[PDB]
């Protein structure tokens, strides 16, 4: 029996979109699968207020950098979620990719057929599609268990599906009158609460530890800006394929050990008063390799809370204690310290007094009760554990891959796993999003695994597979490139270590964190050799 198509690509964010665009283009057939109602992933999902990029709007539009909206206009430096819809919509229109997609619809399980090679894709467990390879672009986040949310009495907003109107944007934005509680101060809080704080008669901030925040900057672009951005893209395209994240900007070639602590801080105020990221990737080299140099900047945005915030002991809360700056994809703020210098704007820290329940009446500490009229869930992501638990997926000897990733991901290129043959995972933490631009980093993916699929169809082949020992090098060798890193020290559970029934141990990251150019070139170099690495057949 042979599959009906070229390839499923499960997800219509904007890595999935452009997979599907690709394969179709060069004359396959693709089926694409989406849960919502139309495009956008991230940006249809996400539409709580002040939802927005940490990237520079330009070198996120890696649509409009390769020439199929080129025409796009950017209204601000850090694009807001609306208008991020927009540029995806408009995208999605330039790539004529709707027509391959089935909206509404969730894949529920994908189980390969060994006598077949090809993997039997089961839709909102009913309709089954079957396809020569499946192709996970499910996202690179996923995502309270807290007793007692079902009894309050008041609203409820959860980030991660906030209430819209006909014309998409959020509703019941305004809190004036309303005792308001946000749970959580991760990205997601952070943008939230200085934009609650506006309206609400009270808020509280329910915090059980900090996260480093720094300025975003963000400001209006320019007709101009804009103009001399596009005549520019050629040179910008190249650029953001060049540095490690993909993100326009790259280290300092110094040591911060080296440096004066006069020129630190002088370097580090002024990266802190630029726009975007440049405070931490344009910082020196061993920003992540060494605590003496990371401590100098953890000590600068440290000095530059207490500055922010009136209140000493409130500025303390708002401050890591625990954690090297940069050991978690940094959250960019607008005016959130100044936020709680608001008489109206309570920090109640979680840590030291658990949340017990969410009552009838509202929150209940182990110290107090708070009585509210608005919770507001601003729920953390993943960004670790990947979004493929959900799915139901079976590969030879009906071994489920979450089993199979039991001790950690396995795979090779961080694109297939042995014991899942025709399967790639595009956008997920072990194999780069964490700490990437993904609007490019996502989109050469995708490049790379279509001219593995067309290679394939030119030769005639029709099953593709990690060898064991391709994967075991490339996952020991992720795993030693993180291990160098504070990362290593600081998140000691994104690390699986398992002894094996005999004794020997075995170490594997949910985070691959090596430089994207490196990794792009090792992708070359096995498909030049003709997919080293990989038995085909
Ligand atoms: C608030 C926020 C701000 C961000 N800002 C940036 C930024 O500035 N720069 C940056 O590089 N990254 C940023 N990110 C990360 C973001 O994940 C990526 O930029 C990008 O949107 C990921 O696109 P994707 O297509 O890979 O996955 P997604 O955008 O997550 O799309 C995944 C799609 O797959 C669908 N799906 C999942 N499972 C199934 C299933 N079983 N069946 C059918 N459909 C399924 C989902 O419905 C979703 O539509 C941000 C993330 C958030 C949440």
């Amino acid at each position: 029996k042979s599959p009906a198509l070229d390839a499923v690509v499960i997800g219509a964010g904007v890595t999935g979109i452009y997979q599907a665009f690709l394969i179709n283009q060069a004359g396959m057939k693709v089926l694409g699968i989406e849960a919502g109602e139309d495009v956008g992933g991230t940006w249809y999902w996400n539409r709580y207020p002040g939802c927005r990029l940490d990237t520079e709007s330009y070198a996120y539009g890696y649509f409009a950098l390769k020439g199929i909206i080129p025409e796009w206009e950017w209204s601000e430096n850090f694009a807001s979620q609306p208008e991020m819809l927009r540029y995806v919509n408009r995208a999605a229109d330039a790539m004529d990719v709707r027509k391959h997609y089935r909206f509404n619809t969730r894949v529920t399980a994908a189980r390969y057929v060994e006598n077949d090679r090809l993997w039997e894709v089961t839709l909102d467990n009913e309709e089954v599609v079957t396809c020569r390879f499946l192709i996970s672009a499910t996202g690179p986040l996923s995502a309270p268990d807290i007793k007692g949310i079902d009894s309050f009495k008041g609203e409820s907003f959860h980030s991660s599906r906030w209430p819209t109107d006909a014309e998409g944007a959020p509703k019941g934005v305004d809190f004036t009158g309303k005792r308001v509680g946000v749970i959580g101060t991760g990205a997601t809080g952070v943008q939230i609460i200085p934009i609650a704080a506006e309206t609400a008669k009270e808020l509280y901030v329910f915090q059980r530890t900090p996260n480093w925040c720094t300025p975003l900057g963000n400001s209006p672009m320019s007709k101009e800006k804009m103009d001399s951005l596009r005549n520019r893209y050629p040179t910008i395209l190249e650029y953001v394929k060049s540095t490690d994240t993909a993100f326009p900007y790259h280290r300092d070639p110094r040591k911060g050990t080296d440096v004066s602590e006069s020129e630190r801080d002088a370097f580090f105020e002024e990266l802190y008063r630029q726009p975007g990221y440049g405070i931490w990737l344009s910082g020196f080299r061993d920003l992540l390799l060494n605590k003496e140099s990371n401590k100098f900047l953890a000590d600068f945005v440290a000095k530059k809370i207490r500055q922010r915030v009136k209140d000493p002991v409130v500025a303390e809360k708002l401050i890591p204690k625990d954690h090297p700056f940069g050991a978690k994809r940094v959250p960019m703020e607008t005016n959130y310290y100044e936020t709680y210098n608001r008489d109206n704007v309570h920090l109640v820290d979680i840590r030291e007094a658990p949340i017990q329940e969410v009552t009838p009446e509202g929150i209940k500490t182990a110290d107090a009760a708070y009585d509210l009229d608005v919770i507001i869930y601003a729920t953390g992501f993943d960004a670790v554990t990947g979004s493929l638990d959900r799915i139901d997926i079976r590969g030879k000897d009906n071994v489920r891959l979450i089993d199979a990733w039991a001790e950690g991901p396995s795979t090779y290129l961080g694109l297939q796993a042995r014991g899942f043959p025709n399967f790639f995972t595009l956008v997920g933490p072990h194999n780069g999003s964490t700490f990437c631009n993904v609007g490019v980093c996502g989109g050469l993916q995708a490049e790379w695994v279509l001219r593995m699929i067309s290679y394939m169809k030119d030769n005639g082949f029709t099953y593709s597979e990690p060898t064991q020992a391709a994967e075991n090098r490339w996952t020991e060798e992720v795993y030693a490139d993180f291990s160098r890193t504070l990362l290593a020290e600081a998140n000691a559970w994104w690390v699986k270590t398992t002894t094996k029934p005999d004794g020997s141990v075995v170490r594997r990251t949910l985070v691959h964190v090596s430089g994207g150019p490196e990794y792009r070139k090792r992708c070359e170099q096995v498909a030049y050799n003709n997919y080293n690495g990989f038995e085909l057949a």
